């Protein structure tokens, strides 16, 4: 039950062994959800689930900086459903952020932004409830 558009700080930023983990249900009839690593103003890494992007749902994943969207990637594999309880984890490794869901994997995102340290708040965001959000190190 945390507000949502939510905001994680994350003291001192990423470094690999950080394992953040968000636990939510998503609305009856969503349409999308986001998840901002930010360092300032720049979005590190934006995981952005689109239920109906054209009738098809897929994971658009991306960089920002200075207010521009760099080169998209892109996962079809789609383990949300409206409606129900979900658990994203997000692994950061050296060279990438590590995302499951549902404890299976998902994709993994390299590096783009490479100051770890600065890339210190997760901004939660989009058609669910909130039902936790925190880091612990593995
Ligand atoms: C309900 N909450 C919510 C919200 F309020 C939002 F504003 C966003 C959101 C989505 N984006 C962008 C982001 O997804 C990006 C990923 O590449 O694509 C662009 S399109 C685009 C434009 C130019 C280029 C070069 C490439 C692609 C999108 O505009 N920015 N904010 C969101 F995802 C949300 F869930």
């Amino acid at each position: 039950p945390l507000i949502v558009p939510y905001n994680l700080p994350l003291p001192g930023g990423v470094v690999p062994r950080m394992l953040i983990t968000i636990l939510g249900t998503v609305k009856p009839n969503a349409n999308r959800i986001a998840l901002d690593f930010q360092r300032g103003n720049d979005v590190a890494f934006h995981f952005n689930p689109r239920f109906n992007e054209n009738n098809r749902r897929v994971i658009v994943c991306n960089t920002k900086l200075d207010n521009n969207w760099g080169r998209e990637e892109r996962q079809s594999v789609f383990p949300f459903e409206s409606g129900k309880p979900f658990k994203i984890q997000v692994l950061v490794e050296p060279d990438h952020f590590k995302v499951a869901v549902n404890d299976a994997h998902l994709l993994q995102y390299n590096h783009r932004v490479k100051k770890l340290n600065e890339i210190s708040k997760l901004g939660i965001s989009g058609d669910i409830d909130l039902t936790s959000a925190s880091y612990t190190m593995i």
